[PDB]
């Protein structure tokens, strides 16, 4: 039959797609910009917002904002130019001729659910439609049917266990601490070797020396002392102007956030805290298939040397008798996007979509009830 | 000849084969499960319940349900998925070509024979039936004559007693209080170590541990103060998850309750002094090789040690001249349908079948004239 | 003689006072707090931890636990602090002139009892002891010396049936669901609207809400088909720094899972249920004078309307002839520490206590056999 | 007792004293002055630089420039030369028999501090030393123990909240626009009526223009109306060489950049919702103590109307329920200096200096240690 | 339509011609010169003032004088005649029939821009009107749309910044330093050699001597003791007269003042450090692309070397790893004059000219809300 547009809205980047494939086509940041300056050359393309990859090459002119924020819509206007953006001009594909499959975040306030099916038929006119769980997509692409997903992308942390393809829905934890926090982390920490980053320009800058240089130690309080004895530690990085700046504790000091939130004054457990706390709420007759296929997926488990330390953690936190085996695997930045692309192309999920009679016939409500 | 087919309906397990051998081929937990929680990965089988050893492996996401409770069927319908489970997929043989010989209690209700009879004519569509005692089959196994069964399983303890191929059934005696009320009463006085179990699946450990660490005493006090004095009564247990459990008294207080029935709040004798009075409602002549000849079956008679307590408190109970001998084979779990399988062979057993013609001229009453 | 002390220690609250009156003197809520940033002001006052009502009112800064969990103690040393806090701060009553009447829940493990009369003879020097269990204590404030009490605070729902002063130890039940996990359901279910609360202070608020907006619906689901039909069920309520928030279906939602223990994901019976089935595990010519005395104690059972859904469950479930009665008498929060006060001054009672010497010459065990 | 200097090192301004006194002794500000010009004249005194006072009287014939820009030392030979002049020839006191408290604003560099505590430890040989931050003295000043409290001078502004004597340090927030920018904004924007300045004495004319006659209006758009329909808004100013200048919009268009950092072309917030956001980032808890006491502190908050002002804008943000109140006392721009002359002589807080021995053992890095 | 007269006005000259040339068509000084001596000759013209180029063929019975200074019109009554000479004389066109487009310098006083259009509409009675910034028209003649313009004529010197089409109208700079100053300051040192000027005529002749000998040397105090050691540094100039004068040093120690404002007793940055300043306050993610289009503007950026010392400068000053290129067209003196022409002919622009209907009802003010 026809395919799908499969469309994974995160809080950082969207990924979009047509159903079938092994990647998504368009991957760029989900941001909305807009001049700060007036323009006064005459004969210039005049544009009041800039979307998407545009709005990340001239950034220098221009303010930048998210229009998500821990999973939730916050500005419907700019979402939608967002949208717009990623059916017209990345896919160049009508979405009244194909059906739409969304994520979302487990947890989340059900008006978020209801305006996004809203939007979707009212504005761009498409035949069916279909809101899925992102843990859940990670799962379908592992290829397995138990085990507990720990996904982490710039706005939620989220885990979610699956036996024998049954849900454990009052398992489901839930920890608002991402990639974003540890931006702004390492932006605050920086200025102690008097770097100072304020604007929303220079923000996209510290990311990327987060993305270059921040790796997660085997045991903090030894590497604490280590580094200290020598300057191996240190690494540089070249300014978008030509400047150098070398980092030092800040390269393992930032993503042990993860591990200790206390460091940006939440009062909440990490993630290895949060993953035994769901594995323990399972029956025990099951938590001996979930100790053993731990999955991580998104943008956030991607750090160098994640998987030790959060095996060591668990391990010291389970029974010795219990076998712990995280699994990360590769391209598992894209591990939702390729689950939602095998989940939509499947035979038994044709009668599953959200259609336009049903819409028509009971109003933007039936996602709760057709989508769980 | 055409054989027949054996199935042991007890409380706990069923018992399967073809008459003419040795040992029956499917014994498996006479359980129904369902699933508590929803299924969310498409392409899984989504069965709506489970019967046996499937619904022992996947526990975790299941309840369980007993459709028999003290020897009588208290569900019909899970009743016949079980007997379904027992014809199609363990035996795999077609009833419309074989004559089924089935078990009972003795004194039960009416309604449950007639249910039987009725459901096995007009559902399975037998060409001809039966149903005896559990207790006359076990001697029919021993190969002897006189003596009096002492039968006990997971329901019901019940006494028979035989004198030259002649009953007695005036004198035969029942006790509601067998291996499920010892569960529940291991499963209540394990709270004071600090273990705690509530649902179905856990209930499945208790009888677990049960059967692997209980044990009966020679002299219930003498060992109560013995064991206060030492380590040495202490065993362990590993939880499915790991977990480590230590367990004391428990392991004799346990199965001490069939013999002080008031551990569990019940007015009611032990089953030595019930073997004495049903040994004492027979004829002064007879009791001699009653004495002699005491037969135990069923898997509530298989605790280490129960042999000779049991002979150490009807010597006492008897006068001084008698001789008590407790005989307790080795198999004596499957000696009911082994003497199920030794009746329905003989040549001499083939006019009692109870035949569809008779059946549809008399209906399910048929079996209180054709059985007893 | 010398008045003793009543002390009624809860997973909630601290109920304290002297035998003799008709109410306690001290209730406050039994938490522990520790700073968790760091005090800078030179001159303030250094304090390690704060217990009680002062924990309540700077839970900005404060980090609160809990040191009873399902009626278990799970910390000794916040215990030991809350009952100096109660012994010295609160009564301002020296322990070493007085009898102390502690309290429990019944199938506790023995280890919680040891260790509570070791703390007590050999930490505060009482001259005298005694243990209670909190639903014959209900009763005694009842006045009544038969009937049946259900008794729910924040840890632990529990009955016990009593027929003329005559215990039935074999019908007493448990059930490890109360207050608490119903603050948790409904900090659970408050997401829908888009309220996150996450930290210990929050759950405090939660907890609020909760005893000032929810109440007990006769018929649940003819409540959800009635309540989506207009805006009257709505309610509000303003946070501590101003902010209006407005709850619908999550009024009776939430008390709720007394009776359908499945909204928690839990595999257990309800409260009425629960009842029903401690009722018929006793003899049947008791059951008539225990229908019609069933008391209600504790916390939990304060929501409005609980009695009339409580007479109508147990009308349905019972015989029709039955006279069902359900007594609810006010100040049925104290009713435990009332009895304890009225057990405490009986003239027969005083040579029930466990005494210095009886404790130097058998240590902590003796507890097990002067207490039940 | 042997009393301590209090040494207020601002961008602006020194402000300088003894420990014990309600205001400080010598305030001058903080510049190095150079001639330009060759001498000619035979029997003068040369100097090779002059500092503070004098410098400002002959500022004809010299260059000034600032060793201190945004709360951070530029230049340590300047520096150095500033800390002589106070300690020699403004004070007269030995900083070898005082012990010597110092002050920063947060959110610094290391290095900065570092080489503060080697400078007060190697070249004017103290006894012991401390560095504070402003902000928590201009609390200890107002004898409060919770609040927020905004100081804003000539290079810095920054908030800190505090509750009950506790420091959060998550919510402190740093704004680098102050006294100077604005100088340099009103210097700018001078222009429109065609007057220039462009060297250093000019830019001090300019900043006694701006500290005689600018202001804060309640509403700036209906001023911006109200000022262009009448000549009441106009000003004179006599220069020092008898020319007359008169001012208009400048008077309060120049600190309006205060609240609106886009007239200066920053990407920042103003400093309402800078305090707002800072107030934002506490628990929910102690807002409403904070919202009641705002305290403003700096030379920067001396403008007329500045108090009317942020308590309209900050009840816009805030609920319409809680009482803003913010508290501008006279004395506010010395109120650090008092605070430190007060936490300085109390009795608790002797234990707290750095001495000579812990710097000989540890080296400069103990500030890190025992200041904060 | 009809085509648009550009006229530039600077400090030293008029550069006039017609809308879509490629050069203009009129290039004369701005002076106004009256005779200071008696007319004798019954027969004669008698005029009361010359101006333009008839002045300058008659200077030796003139006082001579501009109406404007450093950017600024001091003297309106000669910048009327000025203009009526340019209007009626040079070009031979009605400025009733054309629109006119003006130029001016940034930063300048706003009476300046009013008075202007004041004039033009009322004295000489235009149809439409336009005032440009002279260093955006010179970028517009360049061909690009990103880069920063050195413009430096006879009175004024001032950098702006351009990106992508916008203005960053926080960082332009302006400097009061131009030929003017430096023909001023070679009038001064000439006196060394024993030559004086001291009137205007002989200013006129300076400025001449200037404009044919002087050149920029790579490095200054190599060049001052490279000259010292031989007289290939020595060139000669004939006087009207028929003397011969012969210069040294003055070469290249004149123009040396545009990068040490010193020399002239001024307290100002370079043009280099300026340029450099300017950039600097751009946002990082903009200096790359303003380094590499350094653009150069005017008549006083015609010394020989002037490109290499400034490419030099900047590199010095500038983070190693960028490129500094400085292009100097051939015919820059003539490029705002280009960029005004090619301005006032785009089809886009004929919609922001400011027209007789909107001065008639605004007045003169409508050149702040039209012209930026
Ligand atoms: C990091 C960047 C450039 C850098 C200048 C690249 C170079 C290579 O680093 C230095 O030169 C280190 C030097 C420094 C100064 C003192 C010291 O003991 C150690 C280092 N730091 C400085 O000059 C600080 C001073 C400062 C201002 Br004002 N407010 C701040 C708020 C917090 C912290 C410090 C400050 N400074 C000018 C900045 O941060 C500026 C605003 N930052 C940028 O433009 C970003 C976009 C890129
Ligand atoms: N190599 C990397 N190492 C560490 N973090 C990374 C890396 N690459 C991306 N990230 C982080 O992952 C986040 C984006 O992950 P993604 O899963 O795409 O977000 P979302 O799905 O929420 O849009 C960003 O905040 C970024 O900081
Ligand atoms: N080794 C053992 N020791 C003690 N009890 C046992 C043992 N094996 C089984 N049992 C008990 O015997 C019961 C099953 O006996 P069985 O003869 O199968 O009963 P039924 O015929 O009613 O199914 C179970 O309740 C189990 O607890
Ligand atoms: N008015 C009320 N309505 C409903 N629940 C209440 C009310 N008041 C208190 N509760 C609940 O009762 C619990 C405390 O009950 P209590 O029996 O005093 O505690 P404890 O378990 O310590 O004895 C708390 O969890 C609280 O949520
Ligand atoms: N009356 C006033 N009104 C407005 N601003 C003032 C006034 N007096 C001083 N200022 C400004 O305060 C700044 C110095 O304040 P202060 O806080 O003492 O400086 P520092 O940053 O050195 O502590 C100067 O920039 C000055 O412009
Ligand atoms: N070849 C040259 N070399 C150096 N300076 C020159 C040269 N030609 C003209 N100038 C200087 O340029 C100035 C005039 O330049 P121009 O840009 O036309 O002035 P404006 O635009 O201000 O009218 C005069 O002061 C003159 O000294
Ligand atoms: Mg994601
Ligand atoms: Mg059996
Ligand atoms: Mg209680
Ligand atoms: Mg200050
Ligand atoms: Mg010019």
């Amino acid at each position: 039959d026809v395919q799908a547009l499969v469309v994974d809205n995160g809080s950082g980047n969207v990924k979009a797609g047509v159903a079938g494939d092994d990647a998504p086509r368009s991957v760029f940041p989900s941001i909305v910009g807009r001049p700060k300056n007036p323009g006064i050359m005459v004969g210039m393309e005049e544009k009041d917002a800039f979307v998407g990859d545009e709005a990340q090459t001239k950034r220098g002119i221009l303010t930048l904002k998210y229009p998500i924020e821990h999973g939730i819509v916050t500005n419907w206007d700019d979402m939608e130019k967002i949208w717009h953006h990623t059916f017209y001009n990345e896919l160049r594909a009508a979405p009244e001729e194909h059906p739409v499959l969304l994520t979302e975040a487990p947890l989340n306030p059900k008006g978020n659910r209801e305006r996004m099916t809203q939007i979707m038929f009212e504005s761009f006119n498409v035949p069916a439609m279909y809101v899925a769980i992102q843990a859940v997509l990670s799962l379908y692409s592992s290829g397995r049917t138990t085990g507990i997903v720990l996904d982490s992308g710039d706005g939620v942390s989220h885990t979610v266990p699956i036996y024998e393809g049954y849900a454990l829905p009052h398992a489901i934890m839930r920890l608002d601490l991402a990639g974003r926090d540890l931006t702004e982390y390492l932006m605050k920490i920086l200025h102690e070797r008097g770097y100072g980053f304020s604007t929303s320009a220079e923000k996209e800058i510290v990311r990327d020396i987060k993305e270059k240089l921040c790796y997660i130690a085997l045991n903090f309080d030894e590497e604490m002392k280590t580094s200290e004895q020598s300057s191996d530690i240190e690494k540089s990085y070249e300014l978008p102007d030509g400047n150098i700046i070398t980092v030092g504790n800040e390269r393992f000091r930032c993503p042990e956030a993860l591990f200790q939130p206390s460091f940006l004054g939440k009062e909440a457990a990490g993630i290895h805290t949060t993953t035994f706390n769901s594995i323990k709420k399972c029956d025990v007759d099951i938590r001996k298939d979930l100790y053993g296929n731990i999955v991580l997926s998104g943008g956030t488990t991607m750090y160098e040397g994640i998987g030790e330390r959060l095996t060591r953690d668990i391990t010291t936190l389970a029974p010795s008798t219990m076998k712990i085996k995280v699994v990360a695997p590769p391209e598992r930045k894209y591990s939702v996007w390729i689950g939602g692309s095998i989940l939509s192309s499947l035979s038994t999920f044709q009668q599953m979509w959200i259609t336009k009679e049903e819409y028509d016939e009971s109003g933007p409500s039936i996602v709760h009830r057709k989508c769980f």
